[PDB]
């Protein structure tokens, strides 16, 4: 299915938020024409961020997702790429799939300030999906360097509220689009 | 694929909250192939959740949508679904649908629920939770709660439940009439 | 599928308060009934280029009028200089099947002829939210889209976005938006 590009619906221990695939992240990427329809969510499933609390700090962690000039995915991204592929061999190329460079220019006269915000997407989920339990998450469209990259996607995730009590780092699913490069 | 199923977009009224048919639920779900786009917004017309405030309690209530293993709506489910069916221009195709499995949730991204970390299963990736605001007031806030496959009534194989409530003090009281709000999620088929 | 769009990187071409003092970047995408759109504002110059709670009203409204073509009418808020298909070119004769549909979002009625046995929803649509400028974290200010409310230039279809912002700014910040997604019923 050349429309979705994935890590499939039910992952495996797929993506490093502290330490190598310590959780799993749930991300889709359906191409609508010149959009891109994603849905995404993270379950930390070991380590540091698992269980959270006031006491965890920092409150945010950063993934990453690299791509060369093809839409390939670089090994140097937090996200495993074993099983990360078009919805049924590793795919050769998924340029369609990225973010446009033109709308979400990699960071380089009032004409001449670039925006700082249209390359992110910033909202609140919910942790557990319950209403009381508020993290964000960040996306953010080719911000990154990291592997001589020519796309990125970030997913920054984190929290404000105090928590005393320890909870799961297991975030309600969250929709979002963007201008695809193709 | 890019059809849509959906309440039509003018619906009379259709939903239980509290008694049947007390509210207007206009729900659209239109399929770009492995996911739904969906949009929904919700009038209570009559009932104890019509007319809002800080003195009606609890401050929350549930719409369940429950499927068959064809994706056909169950009557349990609180929508009515006399005019719950494919789109046909402004309106529906007239026959009752046969089947809709690809417009249900998958059941692999959003398992119905059932010490080890490594076997934990997401609580939340089967709910997407968001501010709504009440007759699109930006001093309004209220929220929505859209949960798959976490119903078990009437034997459902799928489910979609709009969890809708508010939790600021509304000292006069205000409608429960929701901005729209669009989401989208990993499609059965 | 097609997508109606101002160019994702516009020239200055959103009138604020003054003709050409924004950026607006919007993305239209038809998904058979229903449109998907993403969009951001980059204020560049003038009262909410640079805000902070000294500058009042803190909201202010950016309408997209369209006629029963789908056609972008002069007086929106919106040049429509650029505002085309994704694809030298000429400008697009219909795309009402991009305009939110007057069904699901009809316009306001009159005393006359508003039908007393029916309760029309003032939320359905309106669609609210917060973008964050910059996109920090800790910059929240909201976005408003509303469908088919207004009546100015005798349109059949309008999309306006309200921007503003409710928390407390001491020190000025730049109205640049981070990008909302939502989604409509649309009219054909
Ligand atoms: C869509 C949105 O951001 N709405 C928020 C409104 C809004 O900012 C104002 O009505 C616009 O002028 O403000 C809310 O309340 C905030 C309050 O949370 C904050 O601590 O103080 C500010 C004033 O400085 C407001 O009083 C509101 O009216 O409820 C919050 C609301 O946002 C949310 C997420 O509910
Ligand atoms: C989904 C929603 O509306 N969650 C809100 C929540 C809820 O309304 C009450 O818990 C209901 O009782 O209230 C809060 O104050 C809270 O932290 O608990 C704010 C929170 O909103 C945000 C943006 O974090
Ligand atoms: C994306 C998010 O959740 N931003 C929240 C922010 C954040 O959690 C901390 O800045 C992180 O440290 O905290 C706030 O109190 C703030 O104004 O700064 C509330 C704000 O949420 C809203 C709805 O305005």
């Amino acid at each position: 299915d050349t429309r979705t590009l994935w890590t499939t619906p039910d992952p495996s221990p797929n993506c490093k938020v502290e330490t190598a695939r310590d959780s799993k992240l749930t991300l889709a990427l359906t191409k609508c024409g010149s959009q891109i329809l994603a849905t995404v969510s993270l379950l930390v499933v070991t380590g540091k961020y698992a269980i959270i609390s006031d006491t965890v700090n920092p409150k945010q962690f950063s993934i990453k997702l690299l791509f060369n000039d093809k839409g390939v995915l670089l090994s140097d991204s937090n996200l495993d790429g074993t099983y990360w592929n078009y919805r049924s061999t590793p795919y050769k190329e998924a340029v369609g799939f990225m973010p446009s460079t033109t709308a979400y220019p990699k960071p380089t006269d009032p004409d001449k300030k670039v925006s700082q915000g249209k390359n992110k997407i910033v909202s609140n989920i919910y942790l557990g999906g319950e209403v009381y339990q508020p993290g964000f998450i960040v996306v953010k469209f080719n911000q990154e360097t990291d592997a001589n990259c020519a796309y990125s996607i970030t997913f920054d995730f984190g929290w404000g509220k105090v928590y005393k009590d320890p909870i799961p780092y297991d975030t309600s699913s969250f929709t979002f689009s963007y201008i695809a490069q193709e």
